[PDB]
């Protein structure tokens, strides 16, 4: 991780949206079996990231499509592993959709509001997309598995 450069050590922190936080609290406790997906987005106008969308029923390759090409956002996917001898569970995790053609003045908005949002919606796991196309079936189930391969 060395390719890049800094300078001063402060960004435009967000705050977690009160009408959001909850969705989280449900979200992780909804009365559903199925996977789904969650996209907030982070108001310049409120400094504070707000709900952006839900999608439910949807598959690790739908949620991609649904993302942008060019615009930083929060999006928490809820994939379902399952074992075998009888036990499935929802190993729900962060993905951050932030690609390589959005502004600098924004993708901060999100990558210092990231860390607020995610403890809100207390997500354990979190993994960063350098672009929707990784967000595939694999790419999302290796980093459940066992960590990527590599980097």
């Amino acid at each position: 991780g060395s390719s890049g450069s800094s300078g001063s050590d402060s960004l435009v922190v967000c705050e977690v949206d009160p009408e959001l936080k909850e969705t989280l609290r449900k979200f992780r406790f909804r009365k559903e079996t199925n996977n789904a997906a969650i996209i907030m987005k982070v108001d310049k106008d409120r400094q504070m990231v707000v709900l952006e969308d839900e999608l439910q029923n949807i598959s690790p390759e739908e949620l991609k499509l649904e993302l942008p090409e060019r615009q930083p956002r929060f999006v928490v996917y809820s994939y379902k592993y399952v074992h075998d001898d009888g036990r499935v569970s929802y190993p729900l995790c962060f993905i951050f959709s932030s690609p390589v053609g959005c502004k600098p003045e924004q993708q901060m908005m999100y990558a210092g509001s990231k860390n607020r949002l995610v403890q809100t919606a207390e997500l354990t796991k979190v993994f960063e997309i350098r672009t929707t196309d990784d967000l595939t079936e694999t790419w999302l189930k290796e980093k459940l598995a066992s960590g990527p391969s590599s980097g």
